């Protein structure tokens, strides 16, 4: 566990979580299990969350999210590195604050007018509403990645995660890495988020396919991945094998495919064959889990640990997320 | 003969610089045919090089935008359409305020202080084509242009308002403003399945404008998707457009028609639980098809012409523009 180990990019959002009762949810007319985007009716509410002292803040963004879970699992200081798009108000100190206080080296792209995403995560029990305005987190610039100081956190990580979303950001900062991890023996991971589904970024998804090492990705991302390509199987597990066989790139020799279920097995393809994972459950047992299993995963691929671990431990730290308000933990794991 | 102002169009506009390209020029830029591709920032030495050339176009572009420019030169009525867009205050932003008007369109755009125009370059080599677009300003759309008195006129008078799925994305308040000012002022709200949406932030906008929009637009791969998305296991176009039609009503809304193209193949519309066919016809001796569909559509549908002839005027205007580099038409229409 090197310094700046493991390495991230996405969309950085300030989670700004807190406990809220009826009257809340019907001031702003939010409804549970559901997440919307931000209207001009819900900008004044982060201000009433603000006010409320038992509010939580988080460095989010589900990227942002699987780095500070894994920094976490790792407990190794200085570990992990983090690199995204905030803007220059009190939001983005904020997020500079709990980045810090997670244990990330964090180098942020200040715009100068879009101001920082934000994300409302109001929590009633176990559910939540979430309500986010992406803003600044859409505005990184390949300038930033660039730099020096920027690009020796890409040149010191022998790990890089970064998102499918992030391909709507910047296309340019992902194929610039995923093609240095190719030539510098480096590990690039990717996921199957990619919200937007247009011919623009289906033909960005495509150049970076045969950079990743490993895909993650959920039962719902990678039936429809199989149907935008024309694969008529429905079957997960045949799926992942798909995945997992996709063209490699020169600097690539296999690739490994993750595919979560929720409550269902984990399925993972790795030298043609696929296995089942079983999810454990901790003793006396949705939001943030698959940045959660993401994270633990990491950790465990930071170690040099086989697969099996890699899954437990995933499965350990979306179990931990799962029953806490937003994607929070406790000050040290409790992983073997 | 149309009224002034009765079809009005939202969206992304993007100034299409289209020329004719060689095999130097592709290879100089590494840009590839048949391929839409992302332009993280102008590539300035590429932009000034298409404006050097012969035969160079310009454009006022976007999918929203050529709908309702193919429906200006269907109708011929000068002032019969509106469009309102976001561009930046550059010679780019200028260039789609000069075709707009030259085009008959029109526009009140957004002018941002600081993002510049968004532009595409069109790279044309006989039928083929390659998108690099840089979309900057044109995501920067605030409802509080649309909610000024000269801007909101243009929503007082339009019939008929499209706007394109995607726009959800940069101002979901401007497309729930106009939604459900339609249902309460007896006005038709069109949309399209553009850029279908897996992330529960996009879905969940899309879930809220669907019971307002009177016309539902799209293609063959966008009717899968929005079907594989939300549980549908059917994959029969034709089934599928009919279960589009039949999506939940808002307050005063007795129907829905649901088009859904298929290239060569029919074009499939539901309508009173009955899925029609219409075989396309092309014109003597025969991208941005779809667009070009929409907008001869949308000139029969403001004529109030049956359902039969706004097929036939959108497969004219898109059999036309195919047959031309970018989205071009001749001076007059030849359709009655
Ligand atoms: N109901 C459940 N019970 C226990 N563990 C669960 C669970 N749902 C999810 N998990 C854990 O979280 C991991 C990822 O789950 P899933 O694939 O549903 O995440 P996701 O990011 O797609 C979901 P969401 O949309 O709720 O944020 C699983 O591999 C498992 O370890
Ligand atoms: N090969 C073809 N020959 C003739 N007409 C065609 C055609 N492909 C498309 N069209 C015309 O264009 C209309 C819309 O086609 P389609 O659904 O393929 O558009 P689209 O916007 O999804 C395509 P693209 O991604 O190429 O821009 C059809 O209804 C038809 O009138």
């Amino acid at each position: 566990a090197s310094e700046g180990v493991l390495l991230g990019m996405g969309n950085p959002l300030l989670d700004i979580s807190a406990v809220v009762d009826d009257a809340f949810l019907t001031k702003y007319d939010i409804k549970l299990n559901n997440a919307i985007l931000a209207e001009e009716k819900h900008l004044p509410m982060y201000d009433e969350l603000a006010s409320k002292s038992n509010v939580e803040y988080i460095a989010g963004g589900a990227t942002q999210n699987s780095i500070r879970v894994a920094q976490w699992m790792l407990q190794t200081p200085g570990a992990t590195s983090y690199m995204g798009c905030i803007g220059k108000d009190k939001f983005g100190e904020e997020m500079k604050k709990n980045a810090q206080a997670a244990g990330v080296t964090a180098h942020y792209y200040e715009d100068e007018t879009a101001p920082t995403g934000t994300c409302a995560v109001c929590v009633v029990g176990g559910e939540r509403s979430l309500i986010a305005n992406l803003s600044a987190a859409n505005c990184y610039k390949s300038e930033h990645l660039k730099r020096p100081e920027n690009w020796a956190l890409v040149e010191k990580a022998k790990y890089i995660y970064i998102a499918g979303f992030f391909l709507t950001v910047s296309p340019d900062s992902i194929q610039l890495v995923a093609e240095h991890a190719a030539a510098n023996n480096k590990v690039f991971l990717m996921n199957l988020s990619a919200p937007f589904i247009c011919e623009f970024f289906r033909d960005a998804q495509e150049k970076v396919l045969p950079y990743a090492d490993y895909i993650f990705g959920n039962e719902t991302e990678a039936k429809i991945f199989a149907k935008v390509r024309g694969w008529e199987t429905e079957n997960i597990e045949e799926i992942a094998l798909k995945i997992s066989q996709l063209p490699l790139a020169s600097g690539k020799q296999k690739r490994i495919a993750v595919i979560t279920q929720g409550a269902d097995p984990v399925v993972v393809a790795e030298d043609g064959k696929v296995k089942t994972f079983p999810v454990i459950l901790l003793p006396k047992e949705t939001n943030g889990a698959g940045d959660a299993f993401v994270g633990g995963f990491l950790s465990q691929l930071v170690l040099g640990k086989g697969i099996e671990d890699c899954v437990r431990a995933g499965c350990y730290a979306a179990n931990v997320i799962i029953q806490r308000p937003g994607c929070t933990y406790p000050e040290k794991p409790d992983f073997n």
